[PDB]
């Protein structure tokens, strides 16, 4: 079967396993099982599955050049699909909780989960907790007998933690660090001195690149029993580089992509986020432009938001993005060439991951 | 050293390890490290530590009757303390998130963490996520070389999941199950048909007894390498029985203990909770009393709350609690006697756990 068709078929298996176990072992009633089935579908389905499919594609790459019985090929592909769904459910956890934390309105053209009438924040926070718990149930059940169980659970934990630390970096990025204090309401920065490329890169590395690129690539290696055959330092470097580019694209779209295509109204300017646009603007602005940015950034007022978008457009940030992109292309191609020394098959899988990232909306 | 003094000394070690690792590996700055140190202290410290100390006390029981080098005794006690803090941090996670979900105001005589001025819900949800992530960092770091690492992580996962499922049961306990639907705002039950002893027992079993009694008892066995020497079915039965009694006490206190001693204003009546008081009242009320309960339960109106408390007091629920308590005493003593067949030392540790539970405020 097609890779995507296999991946979706495994979702139905995993869902049935989880819901059946709730019935047979957790005394759940049919109505609460239905609620959790709808929660799972609403929070986990409807994206592109590019993180989960990366696991599948990495595993497929090794299958083509490794001797295995057919039953083993089937096992490895099934494991890759389960591992991919672990990552999709982890993402679902962070989207549910982040939408609540940020007071977001829409996601993927539908209301955020907590805004469903029969959900509310009281249930949704716990639903997000359940989503991540399900990732561990998946691993312990499907990978019980597997040699990679330990390495996989350890990796998953370290990526989850990095991601939570990254979320802290992200939601506090508009405060001055020396003013951060649980006892004192956090004021927005006035000098924007911490809107720098290095600080931006730190925020992005932790908040998205570990779970969006490092985890799928390494999980693909683990379920293929192929990790020792690659230079892990290169995998890390290329995952963090591609992941940063992915987030830069997302930052630009938040500001300039029509809500109909974005699936939501972007509010990064109102929210005073340390976006690639803001950092890059401050890296080329003159004094008057900096002063105007400061007078308008981080406020809900639509007229102030429009002033910021006008500053961005007059600053020709398309040129900086093209320069950024060209440099990422250079560096990603270089890392792919290095991966070929030990792992020509894995290097090609990374080249496919990059092409998919580069060529996306 | 005293058991409690050892336990508290290990907190300072674990905290230093976690914060140092954030600095050396996660690029954290001193101000965000300070924020997380204060978060850890505020959310994890200040209780009685009875869950974490159960691990220590179970381990101490086996040390007294098992041959070990001194360095091994020290290792086992240190492991018991780390394991106990895993449970305390897990509880801290659920209290942070539950206080947000429930819109709680106070906890332990201080504002709930999310209500600190420099925290807010946007940070607090993620802080609670970090708290549980720290439990896994603890285990993978301190128990890296240990034979019980796998069993311990597996147990912890299954207890965490059970607890999240229990929270779902708890916060939906005032809905009619057949009306539960993400698309429809959930109305409060009018017939209270699901306020039964069996349904109450299910809610309580999952929402608190796994992490409050099962996890500390079994973790004590695991770090002592003593689990195979007990009948696990009895451990489960006694953990769920003592844990239910613990929660019944908490339900009664929510209604009748002065806020100054409770550390908060209890709102179970306003929140329409399936409390032991409500279930037991409905198990002895006449028709007129049931009708009055229905007309007043689950509403913020202080006059309606006072009507419910008056119905409870006129129903002489002290007599039902004394009868409940007497029956728990019978059953707990019976299970302790059964535990003596294989595990006289562990049975005594359970007897101490029970005495502490029974004799508490
Ligand atoms: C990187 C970038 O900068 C922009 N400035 C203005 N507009 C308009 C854009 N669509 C845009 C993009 C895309
Ligand atoms: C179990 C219980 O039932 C009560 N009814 C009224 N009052 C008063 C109580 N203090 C109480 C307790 C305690």
């Amino acid at each position: 079967m097609a890779s995507m068709e296999r991946f979706l078929s495994v979702y139905d298996e995993v869902q049935a396993f989880l819901l059946d176990q709730l019935q047979s072992k957790y005394e759940i009633d049919p109505n609460r099982a239905r609620y959790l089935r709808i929660m799972m579908d609403t929070t986990c389905l409807g994206g592109k599955y590019f993180r989960g499919m990366t696991v599948v594609n990495v595993a497929e790459g090794f299958l083509a050049v490794t001797q295995h019985d057919e039953a083993t090929k089937e096992r490895i592909l099934h494991d890759a699909c389960v591992g991919g769904w672990m990552i999709e459910f982890l993402q679902a956890h962070y989207l549910v909780e982040d939408d609540i934390m940020d007071g977001s309105v829409m996601r993927r053209g539908k209301p955020c989960w907590y805004r469903f009438p029969g959900v509310t924040t009281q249930c949704a926070i716990n639903d997000g907790i359940i989503l991540k718990s399900w990732t561990q149930i998946m691993a312990w059940h499907y990978f019980a007998d597997r040699p990679f169980l330990k390495d996989l659970l350890c990796l998953f934990q370290k990526v989850d933690y990095a991601t939570a630390v990254g979320q802290m970096y992200d939601v506090t990025s508009m405060c001055d660090s020396n003013k951060l204090d649980p006892e004192v309401a956090q004021p927005m920065t006035t000098d924007f001195a911490e809107f720098t490329p290095a600080i931006y890169k730190r925020i992005v590395k932790y908040k998205t690149t570990f779970y969006t690129y490092l985890l799928p690539l390494v999980m693909g290696l683990l379920v293929s029993e192929a990790a020792a055959s690659v230079e892990m330092n290169l995998v890390e470097r290329v995952a963090h580089l591609i992941g940063e580019y992915f987030q830069v694209q997302d930052d630009v779209m938040d500001c300039f992509t029509p809500p109909e295509q974005l699936g939501k109204v972007g509010t990064d300017i109102e929210d005073a986020k340390c976006s690639w646009l803001a950092v890059t603007f401050l890296g080329k602005a003159n004094a008057a432009q900096v002063a105007e940015f400061k007078a308008n950034y981080g406020e809900k007022d639509p007229a102030k938001v429009a002033v910021v978008k006008r500053l961005y457009s007059k600053a020709n940030l398309q040129a900086d993005f093209a320069a950024y992109e060209a440099e990422v292309v250079r560096e990603v191609e270089s890392l792919i060439e290095q991966l070929k020394v030990k792992s020509p098959t894995f290097a090609e899988s990374v080249a496919v991951v990059w092409e998919k990232t580069h060529k996306r909306k």
